């Protein structure tokens, strides 16, 4: 299962990209994670092709609203990576 | 769901007033606020897309009156 | 329904000031403070239109002698839970 | 929506940092007979050290503590309310 | 103090962090502890095991962070002592 | 007035505090409190112990956060007020 990630400088910009992400492709919202400095990062889960899929699509999409800081989908992730705590 | 609504502004005071205007300007219910730090805060509104384009647009323009808007949407069909 | 009156300043210490500066200038409610990061602290207060208005431009003036302000907002119909700044 | 004054005058000092504050607290509290209501922090590093007293205690606190907290850090904004209302405070 | 080393790579941003621990961990035999937040978009990923493994996972997750985002800060404290990794 | 010295470290970022921590323990017989986050990326470390042991500590602490990262302040109160260092509540 690959990891998709998109964040942004601001809310509205990561609401648009993980909205994006959704539509484009057959993956599923792990949800969303604040770092502080307006950067906010939306995660999606899925097969591979569909995630660079979705995480193409939402880059796409969340540039036309906002600032999109950076993007990442890891084919192969190892344990524990998307749990921010 | 119906039509999601959101104007993100640099300041809480502005994103107040956009919310207001949201809720003045068309049949919209808020959702609440949002605050990611750095001063940014969004305001959500629900509704029809109609009115939630006419609430966005009256919104974004009675809080640059005040503030500093950094993004505004209207997302027609949310996955949420 | 009563008025919304709202300052947000730069710095808590300018926030303390306008709101008892409005306290002190208006039979306004305090209803409290928020903090949205970057040091931008908003002070909230509910009352009379005429009231708010007074109370308001009287924690502006005492607050920019102490620090910053950034906005300044009465509300006169504000619409339901535009104050609860939370997710809901 | 009457706000009534309180007993006891609030000091105030916000500094850039908590180290600058923590001086600044302690400073305060050796300076005279004042009560720390405790820290509240706003962003962007605003840190802000709060005590109750009598006035004279009081601006004799703020005054040392905004000298002390100057040496080890920057002082943004101090000050003194006498007579400050219910609830001002609460944050 | 402690017997197995502290590897710490501070980053600008989640996304760099999240890839610099996944290369960490791809690189060699260091088990992730967590993540830490300190604001401004200052992200730290935190991995735990031999003082060799944590040297090659280091210098593997900065250099993939380094392609992705902004890496701030990097460390390797081969004998850590004891509660520093834990963030009150 | 607390019965032992408090120490302090603020740095810009968490690795540089996490190193002054490291350095202010290996340094001398201090133990270490815990960090205190204020956000924008401030971090501070806490230090208890003799206002000899700690005042060698934070001088160390702060030479190795140095060649990490930045540090913005440092103090040792030899004399701490009572809850001065409880930042939360």
């Amino acid at each position: 299962e690959a990891l998709g990630l998109i964040e942004t400088k601001g809310l509205v910009a990561c609401i648009e990209a993980a909205d994006a992400m959704c539509a484009a492709a057959n993956v599923e919202l792990i949800g969303y994670e604040n770092v502080g400095s307006g950067l906010v990062t939306a995660m999606v889960k899925g097969d591979v092709g569909a995630v660079n899929a979705a995480v193409d699509s939402g880059v796409e999409a969340a540039r036309r609203i906002g600032e999109v800081v950076t993007s990442r989908v890891i084919a192969r992730p190892h344990n524990d990576i998307e749990k921010i705590a």
